């Protein structure tokens, strides 16, 4: 099996469901005792969330392009990032690291091909629901639409995410909250919903989503295990 | 903070409790969103578990000596290595890799030191609770002594962690049979239990324990936490 390489700790509670599912997909398919080659670089959260506020997108690429530079020299073979904001700066990783990149908008992108979908919710942090980078991503290659909350419930679905699920905190009020969002976009035609900021599977479990979920951190982690055994 | 190095995946499963301790540790210390700095190496456990049964142990000192110093010059400052069982070939990566390493041992013992003990029961591998490595490191760096279980206990406790706990399976029988062998091992006057295989905390909580725990993994994790910020 190929070395997969992940940039984690944005936040750290996302990381666990990508290296749980990735074991859990490697054991899948090979059986008996064996687990993930994994070379995991999980960085300090305060810094990149920092610079998301301040507009330092640059930063942040570097940070992580660093960042997939040294687990390419430990021997990663193809780069993973935890998180579906930080795609935002994919190009610098992709540019200045040779190692294959799997996007996790792809992974999400081909999910929802796969289901027959052109219409779905999009929750994440405000930046992932509001600009273009995933969203463009997801329209150019996959012909998908997003429907995203209105404004003032993007805002308190971002300050759950920071506020609460990055700080290990999962309460039913934050939980009923997503999912009355969910049920809203759902009667404008949503056809499924992208949990589009990797905490947010961790909050809301599939049988309180009134709608099919893509959960893009299960998603991105069995794409990881399908580069790793060169399947799929 | 000094970045930490973990050389984890032995199995996947107790290395989560590491990443998770850790993380929350700096939490603590640091506040707000600050998160560990942590570069982990995770194997493929097959590999390693098939060199303990076959005694091929200078192989996994070969494959984690090298994985130490990976981690080292993607800038690892210091080495915790994710399980009782390998410190046997603690001696490679240490003698290898200049790094500090941060001994599971060497964490354990100061717990059971601050606990006031010296007679305690050792639940682990089969090759942590029979061999000396591990426990001649506790009578000799600490005088503290290991009571373990009869052969036959030995056998399905190690059993277990690797055909169950090391698979993600957590039955009622093995918490209540790991139960049973404390409450046993307390009638010969241990006065704590280590759990000496970092996936058993997985399996059995403190109240299914007669006796005080000491959890190798968070003791472990939290020596990690200390070094990384020089506490
Ligand atoms: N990890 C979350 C939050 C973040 O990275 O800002 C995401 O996927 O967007
Ligand atoms: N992780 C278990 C099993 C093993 O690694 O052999 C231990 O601490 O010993």
């Amino acid at each position: 099996m190929k070395t997969i390489g992940l940039l984690g700790g944005m936040s750290w509670e996302s990381t666990i469901p990508y290296y749980r599912l990735i074991n859990e997909g490697i054991k899948q398919r090979l059986g008996g005792l064996h687990s993930a080659q994994v070379l995991l670089h999980s960085v300090d959260f305060h810094e990149i969330e920092e610079c998301q506020r301040r507009g330092e997108w640059d930063k942040t690429g570097d940070i992580l392009a660093e960042a997939a530079l040294g687990l390419q020299r430990a021997g990663a073979e193809g780069i993973v990032l935890c998180t579906n904001t930080m795609h935002k700066v994919a190009d610098a990783i992709e540019s200045r690291c040779t190692l294959p990149f799997l996007h996790i908008a792809d992974a999400t992108g081909r999910a929802i091909t796969g289901a027959g979908m052109t219409r779905v919710a999009l929750l994440g942090t405000r930046y992932t629901m509001e600009q273009d980078f995933y969203r463009g991503r997801l329209t150019e290659q996959f012909s998908i639409n997003c429907l995203i909350p209105e404004a003032d419930e993007r805002a308190k679905i971002n300050q759950i995410i920071f506020e609460e699920l990055c700080l290990g905190q999962f309460t039913e009020a934050s939980r009923a909250y997503y999912a009355q969002v969910i049920a809203r976009l759902a009667e404008q035609g949503a056809q499924g919903v992208i949990f589009g900021c990797t905490e947010i599977g961790l909050l809301v479990p599939e049988e309180r989503s009134v709608l099919p979920v893509f959960d893009t951190a299960a998603i991105h982690a069995e794409d990881a295990v399908a580069f790793m055994l060169s399947l799929e």
